[PDB]
């Protein structure tokens, strides 16, 4: 019943949320091989459709929902050229150096939309031909890119399928400074990392328009699955010739935590996961020593990126670990007040021992 005591409980009770989701997840699973097979064999544009294998089911740090899942299908697409839309990084035009793509240009830019469209067209199409697994496609929500499939096991699960192209160039000139591993993860690593492809990702920017649309955004999710499964200054960190951290249990909690707030308070809707993850890569970042993420340290590493989060909503700064100029905190993306909400509720929560876990 002491506070470290309730903060393992926490622990346990997400460790037996995981079987469902594991169960869910083969499910998912046997339904996007079966699709991808049948959009690999079909001779389109996304003939060379791959699941890239990311996000925070494969992280093991999907903690809720097993009725919920978001996959990423990447796209090939060679020679692109980029610009920015906002010089931040935050969001990017694409367009190219024939083109396998021509189909989808709006003058020299790729539209989204058309692309978009037409993926939709095709899944819907082969998602009616797969017979043994009760599967369907959602009706498109204006403003929602992700195909949505709704999968009866009996029980619905969704599934948000997400475009993502995929291009072998260097990173854009946006994250030069971004992955700050070198005291943590090393040079070797970081250079090895980025020598590797990035994605792109439909996103509306809802600015002031033109190629609002057509606008995209950096991923980075291969990379961020291989920091979540190589955290370790040791590289036998959580190995089984290595020793265990609380690294990742302590993003899980902070994650739930995040997860149950934003479930009571409506005021909370402009946060997200990625917010913690984000804040959790920093952390990592200032304290690189796997002795510094001691099991024993659950709840003081815990405390420590609270009070890290809280210092970045007093500031209103967040910046993307791998775009450092784009900030996920900004004034214009979060209102003040939401920060001073969250704020209250998360000193709340630090101070009374942590209630709304028990929700
Ligand atoms: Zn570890």
């Amino acid at each position: 019943g002491t506070g470290p005591d309730k903060l393992k409980k926490v622990l346990d009770k997400l460790r037996l949320k995981r079987k469902d989701i594991s169960e869910a997840a083969e499910t998912v699973n046997k339904v996007v091989e079966r699709l991808l097979r049948r959009m690999q064999k079909r001779e389109s544009e996304f003939k060379g459709v791959e699941q890239l294998n990311t996000g925070s089911y494969y992280e093991h740090v999907k903690i809720s929902a097993p009725n919920e899942f978001d996959v990423m299908f990447k796209l090939e697409v060679p020679r692109i050229e980029l610009q920015e839309y906002y010089e931040t990084g935050a969001f990017y035009l694409v367009k190219f150096k024939g083109n396998p793509l021509s189909h989808f240009l709006e003058g020299e830019v790729l539209s989204a939309t058309k692309m978009l469209s037409k993926f939709r067209k095709i899944i819907k199409e082969e998602v009616k031909e797969i017979k043994d697994i009760d599967v369907s496609v959602e009706k498109e929500k204006p403003g929602s890119p992700a195909v949505t499939l709704l999968i009866r096991n009996p029980e619905e699960i969704s599934v948000d399928i997400i475009l993502a192209l995929e291009s072998k160039g260097s990173w854009p000139i946006s994250t030069k400074e971004g992955l700050p591993i070198q005291g943590w993860l090393g040079t070797k690593v970081r250079t090895n990392l980025r020598r590797e492809p990035f994605y792109l990702v439909p996103k509306n920017a809802k600015d002031g328009n033109s190629f609002q649309g057509e606008t995209w955004r950096l991923s980075f999710s291969h990379t961020e699955k291989y920091i979540l499964n190589n955290h370790g200054i040791e590289k036998t960190c959580c190995e089984s010739s290595g020793a265990k951290c609380c690294r990742k249990e302590c993003l899980k909690l902070m994650k739930y935590l995040l997860e149950q707030l934003k479930k009571e308070f409506q005021e909370l809707d402009a946060f997200c996961s990625y917010h913690v993850k984000t804040a959790i890569f920093h952390m990592w970042t200032q304290d690189p020593q796997d002795s510094q993420w001691d099991p024993r340290n659950l709840s003081s590493c815990f405390d420590k990126l609270l009070a890290f989060f809280l210092e970045c909503l007093r500031t209103e700064k967040l910046d993307h670990y791998f775009i450092p100029k784009f900030n996920l905190f900004s004034q214009e993306l979060i209102d003040r007040k939401s920060k001073e909400f969250l704020s209250k509720k998360i000193e709340y929560e630090r101070n009374n021992g942590f209630p709304i876990f028990d929700k």
